[PDB]
């Protein structure tokens, strides 16, 4: 019972107000040559959101390598918006560096399928990651109770400039999947003939016609991705709320 | 764009067929208690399809520790499920134990929006979390050139249960949220006699009256959710490509 | 190009939540005999809305004797509200006592006309005087630019429930009308016998048979309703900016 | 409900029959650089009403002063204004210098949402105050029994000038707000570059980022203002009634 | 164009207000075996209506003497109605004893369709003679620019009711017909043997079996609708212009 | 239940069968600059019926002298028509000299409104005055039961001429008016400045700024008006039955 | 309670994916001079539908030497399609060298009417014989439990092109007629003047003048199409399964 | 394109007209325990048509030894359809003994889909397969141009009679299939368990778990079924045209 856009769609023209001024998405990225997350959350002031917003804050330097950019929403206003920033800066010591949209008629999150049946007023934690052609490529719903995983918006995002550039498909669990490990998979034949051509090519590992791979992203590529999981996995050294 | 189920609400009752039999969901996982994850795959014999239910057979036992049942879904019919799961125990040497939904007219795919722009005829990577209630918790739109990865799907459900279980909401990368750590947040005051209450009291370690947490989540309950992440990140020991 | 509720109908039947909890209106108010004033500012830590909130608070006694409760309205959350309440307390030295709405969809924005061109997302300063049957006396639309006169609000009410107490129209600038000063007016005959038997009684005050008026108010009553105006009249010896 | 034109749009091109002729709005007061407050009441030879004009006609100069125009509105013919008028000369020895629209189809009244439930009839006290634009700049709704405070119509004029040449809002209460007195609002910022530019320019008294003014009005614009209001308050010298 | 009541319908069920008070329309004369006249008149203090409100003045003993009412519609208040009346008893000595129906909205006009081309927003002098079974037995419109000669209404009633108590059709120019005088007419056969039965019987003076008529109307029927006609046709001894 | 064209608008364009041709209404008339009274009766060799038509053609002369021409209609055929004028002639020595329409299929009817609930077959007595501009000036609705008074319909047309030639509108009752005899009446001021100026000039006899007269129809137009009224009210030198 | 393509219709354009590439139909056929029979089958690796598909295999070249194509069709995705091939090939010996439909949508099928009863998710066993000109000429629908005789569309195919290139239609059983043998059948006259021609020319073998025919197939026509019966009547001497 | 009933519906209820009375379809047979073969023929006195007809009346018996009855149909009246009864058996020597539908106005052909764009007026050559249930197990749409094999609807009812007792799918050319000759298909598992257990039971001989087949039809059912095929490829022994 509710709208969205969809993977491979362009991400839907709209003029949004935030914090840092007016922008048309996904224009004002296009134009830079940038993918974007666009992640919302139900409102400012409150405590899952402002761990995700520490969290995307600590990645940003990690996005902005991967020339991808941060986009927030939520339904409050912009004073809201600047007062929550201030109030992060001073009581966490962490400045967040990237805009949110203030969409207090709900407009942007009713086009983007943002409103579930948790909340009538508040947007639950979807994730919009789209490309530089302003294509969406991926959609994420978290609920209210549940913060991000967000070095997994990392992997995902880099997996698929990887893909995209390598010409491959990414496996489960990429760059440790359990059959091919780093490997990446070329995209199966359409026909009979193209099955026969790569069996009898043996371009590449197989399993069969329809499962080739190789290894050609580069050991920075890996390694990068594999730097996103193992912060996931560890224990951060020192708490933020030790000195706040 | 398309339309989807929405967070909050009950899964939609239907019939479907799978290769285990017919059954109603979400009636079949209610009656024993159980969460399901519902995942669907583009097409059988696909290569990054494959991956995936490698990934999830392999983490079968840690979605039963949790109560939590599997089923996929893609257009292909049973003959072709039964005909992809031998193939797979054959030439992977892994038995794919949970059951596929057989959605040749794309009737479940259209009722959960999973045809998006990327393919008129295929599922995306689609991920519904659902309760034992029946309640669709979260959910997950990965594309056709991306696998999932599994050990965030278990990190989910582990999170969510424990967020039911103790009436808590989850920090960003828990457990290893950068402010709390494995510390888990007390749903902030809805009133102002409430964030009066919250502030007097002194039970909670606390950065103002909407941010509060505890440490209530046993040892447990902690090593085991960062376990799943730890094997995300781990390299793995023995790639089953070279076995097969 | 925007509908209203109108004068003499009963205010729309609505669940409202507030930074004080959840009540209906108009019930929650007629089920206490109390008055409501509803009025509505565009948004959380706005300067023209903060004097307008610290006018209110100033005057709530005078509102409290009248029997009239206060209650407002904005598109902020009810977190943004409490925030902006504690704001107030701490800089300015002035508790905020009566509840604000939060209205983040504009649900409740969009049913009482609230939204103005001057902005599609933010209310303008609304006021409805809602009677204890719940019926819509009066409504006044300010803009963004101008804050409200409160004292004119207070006689509004007063003037209102001394005409439904004492049966009597209210005269032009009472109680300093030019003609009849804090006379009031006997609703005029609606007949040519009434007509003739109001002149021919010599019951009032008259300039013609439509236009009678006696002094039926009490001068506590006339006194109460001058102050609001000296009050509004006065420069205050005090600037609240001084020790904020 | 009914229908209505907001603050901010224009006000709705109309061709009027007035007892002064036929005029088109807001044309015949925008090609003069006059702004206009348009004014209803219910009813010709109605004892409030008539208060109300004699007040509008003593304060007649005071508009002229700012540039403003009034033309009132009734559902009656230009005969009975005509009439009417004579009789307020003749019985109360004030003229009204000022058009009175003759609406008898209510077709200006219901374009204007002057039709409330009190009366399907006769129009309520609605209020339009329309700048030399011709844009709705403030709508006020006064109910058949209470008469209108006109000094607050002249405060809501002048400030609303004052505001628009000093590139100012105003705060609650102007020219005696409790806070900055007679000073007046900078529009806040609405970026997190604007609100920072600000506060370290000092250029201003602030509270905080977003609550900036200064004391740009001349004595004389506050004095004036005062004056409306001293009036409102002051008893009058000479009741009208008695030389009657 | 426009649509109508008809001759022979019921008047319609109405609540109008006059100055006399609510009545229902035609019960408040049905109940009391009285025809009515109800006759439109554009506005209150104009000149034609003032004479035909004079002329229906001086018939009206004429008219309660037939069992017949009188009530005047404009679209103008009670109060100018009142004022209207008060005007024509000081300055032309006569006293309108009948009521004026208020109709501001039009609402009653355009029921009856009063509203002609000639003017957007007053009647035109409409007439209809209802009779004590509230059945419409005659329409007139008149137009703006010509006052209606009220000794026809006049011929109209009386004929109209010797028609209905004798049981006969009235020639025209009654009872002054150029054919057959103060004769009137039996209703012609309705079938051959009605016919033959007719001239056989040798009962009534003839021209033909379908125009057959006597003098069942009294000397006093006669000669009370000759006055009426004289009185049309004398210029009075005395103009009321003059006696002022 | 009936529709009907109103005074004001041009007669409605159609072309008419007639006993004497076939003609567009209302062309034939203006292209001679001749007015034409339109009027209908239920069905030939009717006795009212018959009576109309003799008055009517005894006052041909009369209407010929006003620039006049008359056109009958009834659902009757052109050959029941020329029969009953064949038969009129005959048996009551009378030629009626002016056209009937023939309206078998009540096309003509339904357009003029002339079915009313009397009869679902045959036309009331319906008058239609239209001027040398094709624009209907008044509209006379007789019922079955009731001639019509064909001297009032002269007097109307006479009334009408002359208030145009001369710009006047005619009182009650002229040139009989019980106020102002023969006096034609000015069109009332639309304006405070007309009203004053008109007052101050003396240019008229006055009894108010709206109620002006003068006397400037000639003698002849005035003797010849009250002539038509002097015949309705004689009764006649000889009845045409006698004869007959 | 469904919709077909008919007989002389052109088949319907539509692009659709094989597993030997995109076709566009009937174009792809029709631009190389071919005929195609598109038959549809329910699910890859069934047993009946295997059964077809090597009876199609083994008549391909009698198809081939018609200028026939064959085009299969199920919902099945084209990977199935050519694991179901390579499983045909290596387990009964039987290479499939015609494309496969794949139609997981049910798109084509649900344009050809292939979705009975029998199955709301797998298409019936249909058959749509396509002429050189794109024109369907049969169409079948054999059911899920009945293999089609493969042989009978063979029949079918040589008949309608031997009626094509000699202008006959095809007697019942033909080759082997009750009545005519391998006669074929002169289209009957469509007027008198060609029945009483043909009759009377004596030009060919009839039994009345709308039942005439001769024998112009070629010899190796004939038994062409009796090689097709003899084969679907005579037992295979060695089975496949007994090779498999 | 048309619209047709489906295998596995009802055939539709419908009261048809035929030569040898009315009957109710399908209940006319189901009531018997009688299957029945419904056909149709463009028009009655055409040389296909007949060839058919002869064709189904040679093959009678071998109809009423499986218990179906044969009904024709077209669009010819009951006249022309025993007028050309008559004619076959005078001319060819043989009777037919079934019934023909007439559908003169194409009611029965609209129903059943057997007007296709061939023609706008006659049938094609429809064949609905209908068992003893009402229920419609296969539908042929042959052309004009082209005479059915009635052997091969023999063989149809013959293997789906079979099919049903035995609860056995038939393979393609049966009794010949070149797999499994005359064996019969056991429905293929829809379960892996079901898969996993037939493959253990050791019960059928099998390909693979999804194709499993046994010979359970007697030899009287394999000879009687082949013995249909004999009779197709048979060149005829005595042409009936030779005696005719
Ligand atoms: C800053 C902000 O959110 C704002 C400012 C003016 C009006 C409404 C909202
Ligand atoms: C097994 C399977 O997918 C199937 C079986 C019979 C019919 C259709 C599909
Ligand atoms: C406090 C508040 O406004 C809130 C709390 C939880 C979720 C959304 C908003
Ligand atoms: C003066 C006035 O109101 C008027 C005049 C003529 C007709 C109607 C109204
Ligand atoms: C008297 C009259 O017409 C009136 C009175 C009150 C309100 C409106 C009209
Ligand atoms: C004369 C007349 O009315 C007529 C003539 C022919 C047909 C119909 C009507
Ligand atoms: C397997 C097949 O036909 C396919 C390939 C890629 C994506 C979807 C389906
Ligand atoms: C001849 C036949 O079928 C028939 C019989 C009577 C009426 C119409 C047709």
């Amino acid at each position: 019972p509710g709208s969205i856009p969809l993977i491979g769609e362009r991400f839907p023209e709209m003029e949004v107000t935030t914090d840092h001024g007016v922008i048309k998405l996904p224009d004002h990225y296009v134009s830079q040559g940038k993918w974007f997350v666009l992640f919302s959350h139900p409102a400012d002031f409150t405590p899952v959101s402002t761990t995700e917003f520490v969290s995307f804050a600590r990645r940003y330097e990690d996005f902005q390598r991967l020339g991808v950019d941060l986009i927030g929403l939520s339904v409050d206003s912009v004073c809201s918006h600047i007062k929550w920033k201030e109030w992060i800066e001073r009581h966490i010591g962490v400045r967040i560096p990237f805009p949110i949209i203030a969409d207090p008629q709900g407009t942007v999150a009713r086009r983007l399928g943002l409103l579930h049946a948790e909340s009538a007023t508040h947007t639950v934690r979807g994730v919009f990651i789209v490309d530089a052609r302003g294509v969406i490529r991926t959609m994420l719903y978290y609920p209210m109770e549940l913060g991000r995983l967000v070095d997994e918006i990392l992997r995902i995002v880099k997996a698929l400039k990887l893909g995209d550039s390598l010409k491959r498909a990414v496996p489960a669990d990429w760059p440790n999947n359990e059959i091919i490990g780093e490997g990446l998979i070329v995209p199966p034949p359409t026909t009979e003939d193209q099955a026969r051509a790569r069996m009898e090519s043996g371009q590449y590992r197989s399993l069969d016609w329809w499962f080739s791979w190789d290894t050609p992203a580069s050991r920075d590529d890996v390694e990068e991705a594999r730097r996103y999981l193992r912060r996931a996995a560890e224990k951060p050294a020192k708490l933020l709320y030790e000195e706040a």
